[PDB]
């Protein structure tokens, strides 16, 4: 292995130089599958890599695990690899009325609650994507008409607390958070997620293009039974955005 | 009067809800000559504002002044006549090599070096542009072939410390700010101005639509003696790139 | 011009060391009015400059316009010229109750509500006015009999958010100013404006003298119809105590 | 599932109050064989879980993946499921020329480079062991005869650049880090991880009770060629160090 | 004398290495008067010196007086003499209904609400206690029956505002520590007190051993008239302790 | 007792109503002696108190002690007994080589370098003198010939790292106080103490009135060696000027 977490090498990525990165391992075979020759590469840690070709250029799925920490080191060794865009696809957590569950969500920059990006830059810094990959993104979802959002993205750290959920063990969020959702909300975010602070702030500070999406599976301003067959259907309707998106990033 | 500093009344502006905002008062109205029926409709402090049309819809052109500050009057206030978009034309000095004088920046998002917008949300909320705003403010230049560079601003409180200049009656930089441009040019930054920061991060967290372009009339990496003529000469192809963008937001 | 945007030369001081810095450009020349001999050097911008003569002495009279920003240019530029004392006379509002208006505020030193100051030195450091200057303040209100009051101002990068206005476009307050006025005003906090943090702190870090006065044209604690009467009345007061605290620095 | 990403039941853990928390999936396994009746009771995404029996008593035995986020859900499902103590065992990065590869470190607290624990507790509140947990962790490796140092551990949100290493891509670090590690090695810091600050904070501030151990793979202040036997025996050593330390917590 | 504030010299510690150092003056002597051979060294400022015999050993006792700043002079000050091991025994108020007045805690670590620390060590640094002092502390307390608490403490700057006291002169708290109390409850922290964070910062960054134990005067959740006949039996009883664990650290 | 700590009650003061604060409790009966009927009232830990008469008003002289969280609680229990206007006499070390040992400063602001005036307003807010006190002190300095400046102060926590000394027990002295001494001195400040910050910022914001003067004992930028005389004859005139500033405050 040329890195030290993700267990690949150079010559594994046949020249590959994007990267689709989900948060999921368990969604990185299923992202593959879309396009052809889909090859497993590794499976270490919560860092799974396949390999793909997509329009006979060969193209990379690797999970980043659940946070910024682990998507640093994912983001960095591919970089290290010769990957120079990098897309993510995930799932998150709508925080507005008029988006609804299904909705496809791109972030035009993100509200960083996270720690690592700023291991890169300091908070001035904007978690902003890249423009070419997030134009390609919102084409992709026109070109399949998928109901679409566009707008700043609250990330996360943390799923519970930084997220303002009162449903836990300790029943209690630190004062830095309390009431902060509202807060988001009356700004206009549109979700909470946990890895676009970090994935965009240390893509835009280091040469490297960076897009995000991600598909609702759950509103919460608006409460209703989650429907698992709706958040597979959802999940899938993303892949097939972020996928598109790639082919026009070639 | 309807409004405390500008000098406006909401009949005024006609229904018009987009305005070109420039630094310069002296720049108003060479922005609005490029329209049709031009009027001036007041001047007060370092707020001159005029009307003009645009394919037959009325819009609003008004100078910020220099700094957040008078820039948050400005925007706030035509907000509270209708005004709902808002694009920023103005000047900047460049800190990359590649980058040359003449040449066109779309700003996607800035780095806050401001204070004001500190005023609308904490400095972990992103200052970036409008998605719609900054694909017009790009196809526009596009459509008249000028070189133009996408990509992120560090926006500044000052025109001297804050954009590290040692030429200076001190000829010192606060600590803080020691270094502070190379660091920026490591990031991949592209110029200094002292706007973006607080109309973009106001905009984008009060449901405001908000697009920033600007001419490069020097830049830090590079010797050359400044000229008038080919400033002038960017200044006139930035306002007819923001106009064009104008008219692709209506 | 021997300097970047107020589009003067030292010449044109004829050896002024002393300059009046209001924050509206149509202030300039009803303070120069009072003097002898008042010339307009220069109008560039938000920067409005005239020159006259106190008791044979040369002084300079130079618009900042509205916040740090623009007057952080304005000091620096007439700093690079030779301007060594600056006075600045402004309107506010107050929030006391026992504080009417038509006082006139005399500031000690401010609460920095700016960005501007961060440039020049850290929090921390007190944007406290010079004693002389200060003094001469404080004499000259008193030459005429005017209601003064003497202590800590809250100079904000903003007119509305940041001086805990509801009455806007959003209605809404960051978290970070909701209940800062009135905090302020448990603190003893007699107004708000927008210039004197920047002002007071570049000035007392880098060896300038500065002083700042300004008339009461509203007070946030007690409602009443304003009368137009009444503040031009109280901007000649406030004019003419600072020309006279002029004298006394000269 | 009773959880939203760990997959377990409240009855899968029949009872267990204890966990051990490795950062890989992978040394889960490992861990819960040194049990009895080990038995694997979920995998998905990176948390990986298995149940054990420790002199009788059931067991738990959970991998957090890399850093504090995905730690914080980790920790935040098992208490919800009854957990109320947690024993971290990871891998580190000594930076003090008197500890070598191979020994075993016991935190007391950790510095916090981490974003996670600030959503449990302000910066201020202390990232500190339970004592009794240390105590145990103290006491086992004592059993064994194990080289152990027992000290503050800085913890990373980042692998590279907060622990700041240079061989990387950009092969910048941002200022904030910028000799940050001698800076930590003045201070008698033992070692880089990155979960002890969110694990510790977010348990001392929630009354959970959390130690934390791990094994040295590396010596950032000793050149030495890795070895992955010698690497591969010290994970053994740690893992059976913090299976004993349960048993006097049990 | 070989210090500038201390009055002491090298020779009058007899080769001392440890210190117990109580915050008040007049606690000196008592501290001492258990041992055998008391001699006082010196008086000067809030700093008084006692030297003592404790099992053959050469021991001091030096008064901190209130707050991080004298504390931080009187622990470098010994420092420079050849202490290296100290061991506070104060007073503290308990803000948990559990812990009664007349109970020891003993701090594994605590809460930064004071300035000193910060001239030692960022706020992420932790400010915990010596494992071997904590332990020291801890087996003492037992060794005497003492009913006893380990956990975190909030260390204040302040007595009234930062430990958000009411019964004020302005009968105001700052926002900062508006509902501070509450959060540390929720958070489990034990106590306030006034030099713990100071004493354990700069000691665990400067490779010196420093242990913490005070005894409860006072229970901020549950009102009942003091007994001076408790207190100093409770201050007895800390001391009995201080000076035991003492003898196991020798 | 009426108070916590002072060991006063209300009518020990006799209507008085300002107190003159030194920081060494030695110093406090030199104070006294110079004005009329000087009696002891109490001596408690650093708390050292005489009352004595000016013209025909009692006056009172307290110590606080080294640091603002001794001064915080001599301030508000003094506060809580009717006192109103508050006097510093200090010992401080210039940083200016215009100013030489044996001269009077008087501060005008201070550079918040505690943690103790962050218990009262934040950072923001100026720890700026009362402008009568300040005046009272001037005035008071000019009646006996005394060589005085005028000016800002760094009041710090710490003695040693704070006022950036290397000659330590450690030597070394954290980042945020690396070459900050320097960046004073280029800032104009005049002088290092350690109780200005903290006295000047809870009065300021409380509606007390305070001032503050310290004799140079000592000149960070000269050589010279350290006179008893000369420091004794300095402590001695600066005692004078804060009695004869008390005289006009009365
Ligand atoms: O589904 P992924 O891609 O993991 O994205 C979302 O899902 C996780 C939270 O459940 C976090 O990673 C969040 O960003
Ligand atoms: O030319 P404008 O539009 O003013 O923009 C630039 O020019 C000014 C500095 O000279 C600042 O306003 C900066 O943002
Ligand atoms: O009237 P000037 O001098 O501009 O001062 C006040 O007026 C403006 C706000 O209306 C700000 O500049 C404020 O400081
Ligand atoms: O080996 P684990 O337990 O994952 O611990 C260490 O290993 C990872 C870095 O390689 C981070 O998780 C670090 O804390
Ligand atoms: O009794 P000491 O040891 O002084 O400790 C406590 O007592 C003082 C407050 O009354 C502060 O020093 C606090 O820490
Ligand atoms: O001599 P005092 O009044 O104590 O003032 C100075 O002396 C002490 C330091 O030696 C600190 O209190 C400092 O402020
Ligand atoms: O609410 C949610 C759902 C998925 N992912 C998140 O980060 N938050
Ligand atoms: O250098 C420059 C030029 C124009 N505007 C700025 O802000 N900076
Ligand atoms: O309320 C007011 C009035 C004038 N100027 C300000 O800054 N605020
Ligand atoms: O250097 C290292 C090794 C393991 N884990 C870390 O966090 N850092
Ligand atoms: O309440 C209290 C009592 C003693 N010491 C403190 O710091 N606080
Ligand atoms: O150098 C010095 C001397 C006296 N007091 C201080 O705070 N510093
Ligand atoms: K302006
Ligand atoms: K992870
Ligand atoms: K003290």
């Amino acid at each position: 292995s040329d890195v030290f977490h993700l267990g690949l090498t150079k010559n594994d990525l046949q020249g590959a130089t994007l990267a689709i990165v989900p948060g999921d391992p368990d969604r990185v075979e299923k992202i593959a599958a879309l396009m052809d020759k889909p090859v497993k590469l590794a499976s270490h840690r919560e860092f799974t890599t396949w390999r793909a070709e997509l329009d006979g250029k060969p193209v990379i799925v690797c999970s980043t695990g659940i946070g910024g920490p682990s998507t640093s080191i994912a983001v960095e060794e591919l970089a290290q690899l010769g990957i120079r865009t990098f897309l993510r696809i995930g799932t998150t957590g709508a925080i507005q009325p008029h988006i609804n569950v299904g909705d496809v969500l791109v972030t035009t920059a993100s509200v960083r609650l996270d720690g690592a990006s700023l291991h890169f830059a300091p908070l001035e810094f904007p978690a902003v994507a890249d423009f070419e990959c997030t134009t390609a993104l919102v084409e992709a979802a026109k070109s399949i008409g998928a109901t679409t959002h566009v707008g700043v993205t609250a990330s996360s750290d943390t799923f519970y607390p930084g997220q303002e959920r009162y449903d836990t063990y300790s029943g209690r969020v630190v004062r830095h958070f309390k009431g902060s959702m509202e807060e988001w909300q009356a700004m206009g975010v549109m979700n909470y997620e946990m890895e676009s602070a970090t994935l965009l702030t240390m893509c835009a500070s280091q040469g490297l293009r960076a897009g995000m999406v991600a598909g609702v599976i759950v509103n919460r301003t608006q409460q209703e039974i989650p429907n698992a067959e709706t958040m597979k259907q959802t999940e899938s309707h993303a892949v097939k955005i972020v996928v598109e998106a790639a082919r026009r990033l070639l």
